């Protein structure tokens, strides 16, 4: 479990941070929850992802799509775990590239989000719910759909490398063995700052698709109740969703 105030911000907010996007994901798109923080992209046949494609012709209905920090300190073996986590498919080297940085910051800057209305999807999603494809109703019944309601994306990714040692790099781009993704050094002033070329995305809002208990089609898990004017939505968000720490010897 996460410290950092950068993270803890975006669990508030029920955004999980992404793995390098092999499959660059879109808002409104239905992903499979398989095991533990994996999944997998549910393919609707032009055959796409969107969740209003889960439904037959006559839909009437809009839901409102609109287009609208930093880490504290870390060790440098942390940032290395970090990098090998966030790039696992290339399997890059970073062990000790990082041996001349004493602390290492992210910085994740000019943000652009893609927050889709999630009352608008709710109320879409019980009115249009007669117009559901049988063949996806009974999988929906399983529990694993998760609709992306929210994404987060950077314009701007650096990192921050304190020098252990002056006069030397604070970090070696020799031994950066496999990373998918163009990097390059800003200019000098007392510290080394890492740039990452970026057209990305970072952070998605991922929210159950369910049946409620009267069996209506919702995210919301206050859906069955009686409408009052003040009611939030209690969304059944993936940062919610407990896991047990199960490890894994190979």
């Amino acid at each position: 479990e996460c410290n950092d105030p950068f993270v803890v911000a975006l669990k508030d907010k029920g955004y999980s941070l992404v793995a390098y996007p092999k499959t660059s994901i879109r808002p409104l798109h239905i992903y499979e929850h398989t095991i533990k923080n994996a999944f997998k992209r549910i393919w609707i046949q032009p055959t796409s992802g969107f969740i209003k494609s889960l439904f037959s012709d006559k839909i009437h209905g809009a839901i409102g799509l609109s287009d609208g920090r930093k880490t504290n300190s870390l060790s440098s073996a942390v940032a290395a775990k970090i990098l090998e986590s966030y790039f696992q498919d290339s399997a890059p080297s970073f062990d000790l590239a990082f041996e001349n940085s004493s602390s290492v910051i992210f910085h994740i800057e000019e943000i652009i989000t893609t927050d889709a209305d999630e009352i608008s999807l709710r109320n879409w999603l019980n009115d249009n719910q007669n117009e559901l494809r049988e063949i996806y109703k009974e999988e929906i019944k399983k529990g694993n759909f998760f609709v992306a309601t929210s994404l987060l994306r950077a314009k701007k990714m650096r990192m921050q490398f304190e020098r252990k040692n002056k006069g030397e790099l604070g970090v070696d781009v020799s031994k950066i063995k496999n990373l998918p993704v163009d990097a390059k050094l800003e200019s000098k002033i007392t510290y080394d700052r890492l740039v990452f070329e970026t057209p990305i995305v970072f952070g998605v809002k991922l929210v159950r698709l369910f049946f409620s208990d009267n069996g209506i089609l919702t995210i919301d898990k206050k859906q069955d109740f009686n409408r009052v004017l003040g009611e939030n939505m209690a969304l059944n968000l993936f940062t919610e969703i407990q896991d047990a720490g199960f490890i894994e010897v190979t």
